[PDB]
């Protein structure tokens, strides 16, 4: 239990990779908040996965679009389990359009999720963390490569976690806090899933061909999140299969 | 003990992270064989440390072929040479250049391509680097920053090779062991990160240089 007493936030932890990520730090021994946009049922069983295991949790309904949402849940989880060791953001919308396309209404949306919500959940978590705490952003391989058409905004969205990262672990440095962007490639989820001929593409083009899986993220962040990963910080680390080799 | 039955050969393992990296793995469960003829080991144990010179290539492949015939084909290797000479552009001497040219960026390949015959599917290599690959923010570091960038593009064409193996190869970039948080790292930080790597929840981690270097390159 290398996370025994500790206490995280996951910002998007109902569904696929951010599920793997709320069980597994609960697995380690932290107690941990959650969010979650969309279904209650779907987050009462990601509770309902950590306490079975005999593991502590809240989960909080947020909109990470909504800036007052977030910071409230950040506060509200504090309120419940005292100071916060670990911050995982793990939000995203992802969305295709060509440049010459894209309505203003589907960028401004992946800049509110995947960009200013990061930024308004770390500060907040950052107002109420211990020093020697953890920032992990999920950001994405599209920050170093973006082999097709359709991905400008996205891509933007998840190469702005690069700076964020530095300058954030530069913020926080003092107070040995690590800030780090863990880059996914594709990964296995429901509505990202392992089937098609847009899965055998995406294939082609990693070191693997296959892609990664739900707990494979997890377990590089709950390293990340750990007492072994202090001198981590300010980086952007790939988990992409070889995508961007 | 993930490591449990899997064999390991660390390239420069007697001492500081090399050492802290074979101590990691054999507390894993691994056999671990390391450089640093002769060779010493205990009997019932599955360490064993071989004499050899990372810029002699012939030492290091017959090194490699030592470990396979005491333990087996390999699944991780660990290429933690170095060799670090300050000198201005005008003034390095050629001796120096060729000594980090040979240790440094040479040898990593020949140990990397003697592994690569004798591995298991799902393996490991894992190149010990430099944050330097990154950020150079002071004179007299040219040559040594040029051969750890030069593991940046190794490990992105070794892991395209050895994809269809499952097998992963990533670069680790330290620091010291300008900074973010206020302190050097500590030999076992570093191994710790190898020791990740090198395991079974690793398998989607190729191609990547991965710094830990405590900010130095923010």
């Amino acid at each position: 239990h290398p996370l025994q007493g500790k206490v995280a936030f996951v910002q998007g932890g109902s569904r696929g990779i951010g599920a793997a990520i709320v069980k597994r730090l609960a697995s380690e021994g932290a107690a941990v908040a959650f969010t979650y946009a969309a279904s209650a049922d779907r987050a009462e069983a990601v509770a309902s996965a950590v306490t079975t295991a005999g593991g502590k949790v809240l989960a909080i309904k947020a909109d990470s679009a909504d800036a007052a949402a977030l910071q409230q849940a950040v506060r509200q989880a504090v309120s419940h389990f005292g100071n916060l060791d670990i911050l995982v953001n793990n939000a995203g919308v992802f969305t295709l359009g060509g440049t010459e396309e894209l309505a203003l209404d589907d960028l401004d949306r992946m800049l509110a999720v995947n960009v200013r919500s990061v930024f308004v959940a770390s500060q907040e978590a950052a107002r109420h963390m211990n020093d020697g705490g953890r920032i992990i952003h999920i950001g994405s391989t599209n920050a170093e490569r973006v082999p097709f058409g359709g991905a400008a905004v996205y891509a933007m969205s998840k190469s702005a976690l690069v700076g964020l990262t530095k300058g954030m672990a530069r913020d926080l440095g003092p107070r040995s806090i690590t800030v780090n962007n863990v880059q996914p490639g594709p990964v296995d989820t429901e509505m990202n899933p392992d089937a098609g001929e847009f899965a055998d593409q995406l294939k082609q083009l990693m070191a693997i061909g296959r892609y990664g899986k739900d707990e494979e993220i997890a377990g590089f962040v709950a390293y990340l999140a750990g007492p072994q990963a202090g001198y981590i910080t300010g980086a952007s680390l790939s988990i992409d299969g070889g995508f961007s080799a």
